[PDB]
């Protein structure tokens, strides 16, 4: 396998989702302070690069992660899932977001992400 | 209701739109050449129908009318060209910096701006 296959971690608890996708060689990324994943940023079957992000929905409070060095398309990953809108300024790899992580999300929000080579 | 993304890499331009419109999805081909060098998504992946597949051609680099794309598009525009696109605002593409069908070198760098 020269791409990594997404598994199906949609319904797991979070723990076992983040070890599925790690044993896939890929860097999973939790959002939310729930306990089970409620959706995933890659269609489950879909070839990516290995150690690529999957961003993981929990159920329960959507909450700010931590995109310190995140792509764009990471980023607009988050916006998708979330449906948070994200302005990104610049290009390079994320240097500053404008939520500090761990913050509780109400869809009402708006984040400004920073680029730096 | 999803799309397999065709492998059409190394195809005739034709036969690649071609290919790529028979799976239910919109191709966008990027440069005046006349055979496909590379696409964005990977061959085989489940796509939303009418989705876009960009399709780097071989010889020159063109720009293509981005108006109406999403920032998933545009960033999928920067990861195949490798041309720094700076993304202004959320929603559909209303403006580019450089006028569809212009030549493009990996020093240009595109301005976008999106609205509702």
């Amino acid at each position: 396998a020269e791409y990594s296959k997404v598994p199906d971690v949609e319904g797991q608890d979070k723990q076992k989702a983040i070890d599925n996708v790690s044993a896939k060689s890929l860097e999973p990324v939790t959002i939310g302070s729930g306990t089970q994943i409620k959706a995933q940023s890659i269609k489950a079957g879909n070839k990516v690069l290995p150690h690529s992000k999957v961003l993981l929905l929990t159920d329960g409070d959507l909450t700010m992660p931590d995109m310190s060095g995140w792509t764009k398309e990471d980023v607009i990953a988050f916006e998708n899932l979330t449906n948070i809108k994200v302005n990104l300024k610049g290009s390079g790899f994320v240097s500053h977001q404008s939520i500090s992580k761990g913050q509780k999300l109400t869809e009402k929000d708006k984040i400004d992400v920073e680029f730096s080579s």
